[PDB]
């Protein structure tokens, strides 16, 4: 359980200095299943975020981490595009498990993969040196990024 | 290559994996004490490993090494509860992303000076990664009586 609260919201917009509504549109069905999926993990241990990425690129068509930190806390996000649909109830046992933490630690939305600034949050994390990165971008981010 | 994990092992902790372990020769038996190797395992899942077996074991000692030739962990583990060499089998590979064939799972040979000595040896490194209290049978045959 544990979607998120007015407190791991807080956190992300100070960290990434945007709102989690902004780059997410909502399921409120812990049921409906889709390959792609944003997942924000709060309190997550270096060692594990690494592990996942060598983990998660075995079922997956694409994967984009990064992560920031301050004196109030940590906060990593994944953009994660599954081989196969899965549901939030089933991301959520599959991510608490591989990465050490408890389901509070997350909040899980699908993308939002219409709106062009919620394309280039996307576009400008792929361009640090720090982000990791698997496989073709998303046709959704390619085409809002491109045409001059 | 089983003739040859052996003859890494040896290469870099000096010591022969028999002379250090015990025979079971079925899959099925439980035992909470187990000494694993692994054999070309990345540094990550070795890391990792360390904080998920803390949370389910009373005693951990853990090694890894590696040259031109290969690498090696080495582990001396003591799990809560009575485990299988099957059940172990299935966890350690799922756990550190490599196949059951890299792996090598026997019970501790509790009984013998030069064995002890290994485990004391190692505890002496400043790279092992260790938790709990040393096992009654290692302290008491290290100890001057
Ligand atoms: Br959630
Ligand atoms: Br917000
Ligand atoms: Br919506
Ligand atoms: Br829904
Ligand atoms: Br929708
Ligand atoms: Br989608
Ligand atoms: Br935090
Ligand atoms: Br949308
Ligand atoms: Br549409
Ligand atoms: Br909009
Ligand atoms: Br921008
Ligand atoms: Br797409
Ligand atoms: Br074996």
């Amino acid at each position: 359980g544990s979607r998120a609260t007015v407190f791991k919201l807080g956190l992300f917009k100070s960290l990434f200095l945007c709102s989690f509504h902004d780059i997410t549109r909502l399921f409120k069905n812990d049921k409906t299943t889709n390959q792609q999926w944003v997942l924000a993990v709060f309190g997550l241990a270096e060692v594990f975020f690494e592990a996942s990425f060598e983990l998660l690129k075995k079922q997956c068509s694409f994967l984009q981490m990064q992560k920031r930190s301050h004196e109030g806390g940590t906060c990593a996000v994944y953009l994660i595009c599954f081989n196969t649909a899965k549901s939030r109830e089933t991301v959520r046992n599959l991510m608490a498990n591989m990465l050490n933490v408890r389901e509070e630690c997350l909040m899980l939305q699908p993308p939002k993969i219409r709106g062009l600034s919620a394309a280039l949050f996307w576009f400008k994390s792929s361009l640090s040196p720090a982000t990791l990165k698997h496989g073709a971008l998303p046709e959704w981010i390619r085409a809002q990024t491109t045409l001059n």
